[PDB]
């Protein structure tokens, strides 16, 4: 099909994310390393994905490694169904996701997609509860800002405005919110943490939350303190605590997982998005022994759940591969001089007269602005800057890939000033 | 790198497996270390063995492993992209494969939401659903009705209509939303059922967004067949009382009961629509949603303006690509005569079964063979069974079944059925 021909289609037929039937979107044709090939006005551009394809493409796209180990699986096994067999790529993932996660979470569940990943660890809770005689212990705590997935119950812990709870509302079960959790550090966050979760202990069957950033609740960060506290608390209180890291795993946020900035284990976990570095849908809920082991001596005897393309082996295999890849560089000082990268970049940011703020974690930047970006206005400005830049709300934001050069950072973060500096005017 | 044992070890201590526990399974999963065709190698006794899988990889290898013509697709998608955001991009993989669904699903279906599995597109497919009645100015319109013996997915809303006893709610007191289900289904065809079915509905009407059902064939929940007939009398109670009409065809579609999809036996369009499973040949996960223009419309000129909903890997390009391949080899082919072939070579290795002392039921539908038991069938006594003979074989309660990929030669099915014959008689004792 030609650009126009594909344009035709979508317009008549494709729903996009977060969007309406006839209400127009950019085609691409071709990716490599950090670039996508994207029609513009009939002509083939090269631009910088700035976005790493919604934070999925950590190695880029095109690498050669993750490239022959799909293909290498590929000939020899597609897919077989996970129940009543095993394969090597499910046993050398898990092997690697128990190893490098923080300590105590031993077991995988694999899944399709981060909210399901979601629904598993908010099921483990559940059951793990009941298990233990005490299934009044249902509902589910996190801080206000969070986003946890688009499936119903992953939607009733994403921010209230946020996943705007209405026109939600005899709809959501009803769950249990704290505050924004603030930037800096305050003790006196905690306490009242504590004293509300205190009132709910009896019913409370976890505490989820993003770690150290959250995404698409507005990429804020927080003081990784937190997340001591949130580990004492639930400890005193017997409430689970689940890390969904599905945005902050592998790396993006300056530690391996954003709890390492912490030290914090979380009872449950929640990776997906740079699982597979990008290829594939795939994601994965890790629990301890306990957590496991009362599940399965429970009224059930197993965890209730199982998707049909569970651990799929090309999924398995290009995710071992897109980890390995992680791990035998030097991925600290990789992220390291990425981050120092955007910091110096997007500086001259902080004087434009429509910004109020500019904050960097890690690989990923944030151009803060007093207003809503208007897409029709920020997404060519970038593209004439040679760059794919999505905006949403008030953030001009990125979160580039790992193997992005000094120069191709300090091109991406020019069109984010760029992009900043056209709003205000 | 990791021998059959080391797997094995690993896979005991760290792997979860569907619908299992961790440290007290009764018998350790078998490594696969191939699959090409119909056949998987498996291993035994430390031994690679070649066998067929009779349960096409959960209904999902329906060309068998390794075609060429998707190894294909696949290995050429990924020279030229492997992924994009659908956020702000589209692609030509995406066009396509919508394109083919559209054309091939039920009339009416005319926009395409692409998601990575079953139990999500069913989640958006209830989303479109409820954002629909809202855009309508009747956000009563919120609970879901369907009839007993069903499976839906195991997302907690999905979960919320599955049947009770198949999906255990009795421990779900209180946590799932509680839904409308009507009694099950019967195989033969009953105007009664169907006139009690709107009753039943008619006093829920008001707060009914959409009654879901497996058309044709319920999977999950037992493996049941019911008359088309009855799809033809939900249109038309669908219709007359103002709800909408969800059809998961997550295991039905893509010719497994003897249709291009269930609906096309009883010649009726759902107002939404879900695949999966067979969708990329069993390559990749992924799942579709389809809809109206008008619930499309409807959706889109209400209050929130857009369905709020978009998985981070939507219409991913490989698995698009894939499915585009598997879709058109299937429609590039007979694949009508195909499914009769399989149907009637499924009908005549199972005949003998009828006889046997502990079979209640054997009934086939396209390439579907069902051989129900009156106990439940013991996995370590019934799986070591089949593998002694070629054949990959997983039981599922009282149930000896399977769901062989299109490709199977006669020769094969009988292998598969003989198999079959074979779990039953021991059963027996
Ligand atoms: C209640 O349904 C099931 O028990 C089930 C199931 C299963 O039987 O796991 C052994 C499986 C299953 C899932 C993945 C692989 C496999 F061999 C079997 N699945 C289901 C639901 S269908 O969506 C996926
Ligand atoms: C409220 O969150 C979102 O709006 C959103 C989103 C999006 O902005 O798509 C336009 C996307 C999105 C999803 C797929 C591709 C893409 F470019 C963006 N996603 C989310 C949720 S994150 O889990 C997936
Ligand atoms: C992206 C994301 C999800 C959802 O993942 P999908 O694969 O889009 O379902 C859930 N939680 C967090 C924190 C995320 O960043
Ligand atoms: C398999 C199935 C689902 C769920 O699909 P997953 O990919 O396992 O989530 C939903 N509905 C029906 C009818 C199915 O057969
Ligand atoms: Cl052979």
């Amino acid at each position: 099909l030609t650009p126009e021909q594909i344009i035709a289609v979508d317009g008549a037929h494709l729903w996009h994310p977060y969007s309406s039937i006839g209400r127009s979107p950019v085609v691409a044709v071709a990716a490599h390393g950090a670039w996508l090939t994207l029609i513009r006005d009939g002509q083939p551009i090269e631009v910088l994905d700035a976005m790493s394809s919604w934070w999925t493409a950590i190695h880029g796209h095109g690498h050669p490694a993750l490239d022959q180990a799909l293909t290498t699986q590929l000939r020899v096994m597609n897919h077989v169904m996970f129940g009543g067999l095993t394969h090597e790529p499910a046993a050398r993932l898990a092997k690697l996701l128990v190893d490098i996660t923080p300590a105590g979470l031993d077991t995988v569940f694999f899944s399709d997609s981060g909210s399901v990943s979601v629904e598993v660890a908010a099921k483990m809770a559940l059951q793990y509860w009941r298990g233990r005689g005490l299934p009044g212990k249902r509902r589910l705590m996190t801080w206000r800002g969070g986003y946890h997935g688009d499936t119903f119950l992953a939607m009733s812990i994403c921010d209230p405005h946020g996943g705007m709870h209405s026109l939600w509302t005899d709809v959501l079960a009803a769950q249990v919110f704290a505050p924004q959790v603030p930037r800096d550090y305050d003790p006196a966050y905690s306490a009242a943490f504590e004293a509300q979760l205190a009132q709910h202990a009896g019913e409370l069957a976890a505490v989820v939350v993003e770690p150290v950033v959250q995404g698409a609740g507005g990429m804020r960060f927080h003081d990784p303190r937190y997340l001591h506290d949130l580990r004492d608390i639930c400890r005193r209180y017997e409430v689970l605590l689940i890390f969904d890291e599905i945005a902050t795993g592998f790396g993006r946020t300056g530690a391996l997982f954003a709890a390492d900035h912490a030290g914090v284990s979380p009872d449950i976990m929640c990776v997906g998005k740079a699982l597979t570095g990008g290829y594939l849908s795939l994601a994965a809920t890790l629990c301890t022994a306990d957590v496991a082991h009362t599940i399965s001596a429970g009224a059930a005897g197993a965890l209730m759940h199982g998707p049909t393309f569970m651990a799929n082996p090309l999924a398995c295999a290009v995710s071992v591969a897109s980890v390995e890849l992680l791990l035998g560089q030097d991925w600290r000082t990789r992220i390291t001089e990425l981050a120092a990268g955007l910091t110096a970049g997007l500086d001259t940011a902080r004087a434009l007269p429509a910004v109020t703020d500019v904050r960097v974690c890690g690989a990923i930047g944030v151009i803060e602005c007093d207003r809503p970006v208007d897409l029709a206005v920020a997404t060519p400005a970038a593209l004439d800057r040679g760059v794919w830049l999505r905006p949403f709300r008030n953030l001009v934001y990125a979160m580039p890939p790992y193997i992005c050069t000094p120069a191709e950072i300090t091109q991406i973060t020019s069109a984010m000033v760029e992009v900043a500096r056209l709003v205000g005017s």
